[PDB]
């Protein structure tokens, strides 16, 4: 039956995700790689129905790993894990089309159920991050949004304006809105925090 | 096994549902409610399992059933469906601890995905809302946003026009454009959705 790929760089993690993958009856074979270089290597080597990736791998990291896939087109299910909560990272492995995205709060036993219900062909997006984090979406305007951009690529007021064709009032206002909707105390801290969240 | 609840206002639709729902082999009952009131009383005579809740019904709508649910501490399980339309309820949904929060537009197969996964004490919330929400901009500008706040007052057009120092056919178009840009039938509907949804 079903083989299985293993990419984690944490020993004990590593090691008890495939102890617990022995136990699974329709696994026929695991592997496993501690960095991201080396699980495109094995799928190189070997067909692989269903791999865990770890977000946090060094050299290539788990989205790495399965935006490879998917550009290979391969048959292979992708189970990302993860401790960080940022939104920028789960759009990302939306946009490449994740299978299941699990943060570390939860067991080795709960990822090996998020294992099945992929398996048996439904998507599964950590339910506690989308409670956390989808609860709260972008506040801002199409036009706040592009004023967000400007800053963000290090662009002035007057620049901002040029560009878009409006009083270099208007921007400042545009931003004291950002500031406010985001409860962000200065320009840098407003784009750090869309570009963490992915509101680009 | 199950005794389900389906509250619908779509008549041939909530007809279709307790129809395939019936010939399901775990369940056991399906009781009928066209609106929210109506399924509340029906909670007060009868066990039910899992409760089927149209986010949107006249009277009491799906999330005022969820919320009564919860503060008269029920032991339901309660499955909420909606469209892309209403995506952005998703946090008043949470906030009354939604078992699932699900697309309408599904088969009767992945209904009874959803009813097994909550009964298993899991939740379930569709990979597309998620998506949805995630993606979606406010698709308000500024002074729309500031003509829905008067809205929600429950100022009219003139009075709407007069603070914001602008002709009563401008703030009528400005209605007409919220209307189509929320897929709303009022402007208390757009108001409530847009309040909802974190835009304004």
């Amino acid at each position: 039956h079903m083989k299985v790929l293993v990419a984690e760089d944490q020993s004990m993690l590593r090691d008890a995700m495939c102890q617990l993958l022995t136990l699974q009856p329709d696994v026929e074979s695991v592997l496993q790689a501690k960095n991201g270089q080396e699980a495109i290597q094995l799928l190189e080597k070997e067909s692989v129905d269903i791999a865990i990736l770890d977000v946090e791998m060094p050299v290539k990291t788990g989205l790495e790993v399965l935006e490879w896939i998917r550009s290979e087109k391969l048959e292979t299910k992708v189970v990302v894990v993860t401790t960080f909560k940022r939104a920028g990272y789960f759009e990302r492995a939306v946009k490449a089309g994740v299978d299941a995205y699990v943060l570390k709060e939860r067991s080795i036993a709960d990822l090996m159920q998020t294992l099945h219900t992929v398996l048996e062909g439904r998507k599964e997006y950590s339910p506690e991050l989308m409670e956390m984090v989808m609860t709260r979406p972008n506040p801002l305007t199409e036009q706040e949004i592009a004023v967000l951009k400007g800053i963000a690529r290090g662009l002035s007021n007057q620049e901002i304006a040029d560009q878009l064709y409006l009083s270099n009032g208007t921007i400042r206002n545009y931003v004291t809105n950002i500031l406010s909707k985001l409860d962000a105390g200065n320009r840098t801290e407003a784009a750090n925090i869309a570009k963490e969240s992915g509101w680009l």
